[PDB]
């Protein structure tokens, strides 16, 4: 069946006051079928509150439109994000001592791109502590990773989480 409407969802914030339901609709109609399209407005004025939000028939119609951004909408530079706390940096946790750069870096590379990871190691000691970050350029590799329920990595099934 359908995923769940929630994880089909883009909040757009930095709208122009200028744009409407329709011309929010036409724009990211681009990247997936719309099954809904709001501009919020205030309820006497009808001015625009700069943001809005479309609901996409699919996750990878969500996914589409994400991967074709910066977007620009009715003139303006628009910021996109998933259903918010926007960072580029996860813990994993549950890797154990056998888990190694690559074991990470060939899983997360697929959800976005890799700037850092950092294996923790006991300060003492040295021996692995059996947790890691991983930093991506950007929030949405983030934002798709803390969604899915399981994360296997190196056969293990890891916690993954936002971090700072
Ligand atoms: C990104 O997190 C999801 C969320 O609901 N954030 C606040 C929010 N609530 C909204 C209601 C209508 C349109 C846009 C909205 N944005």
């Amino acid at each position: 069946p359908k995923e769940p409407e929630q994880l089909r969802k883009l909040f757009i914030g930095g709208l122009s006051f200028e744009t409407t339901d329709e011309s929010l609709r036409s724009h990211f109609e681009q990247w997936g079928t719309l099954t809904d399209c709001v501009v919020m407005r205030d309820p006497n004025t009808k001015r625009s509150r700069g943001f809005g939000f479309v609901t996409y028939a699919t996750v990878e119609e969500v996914d589409a439109a994400m991967n074709a951004r910066p977007h620009k909408v009715d003139g303006r530079v628009v910021e996109p994000k998933r259903a918010h706390l926007t960072v580029k940096k996860i813990f994993v946790g549950g890797i154990k001592e056998d888990t190694e750069e690559h074991h990470l870096r060939d899983y997360f590379e697929q959800y976005g791109k890799i700037e850092v990871i950092e294996i923790m190691t006991d300060r003492g000691s040295g021996k692995k502590r059996g947790f890691a970050f991983v930093t991506f350029d950007d929030h949405d590799s983030v934002d798709k990773i803390v969604i899915q329920k399981y994360h296997t990595v190196n056969g293990h099934n890891c916690e993954v989480r936002k971090a700072l």
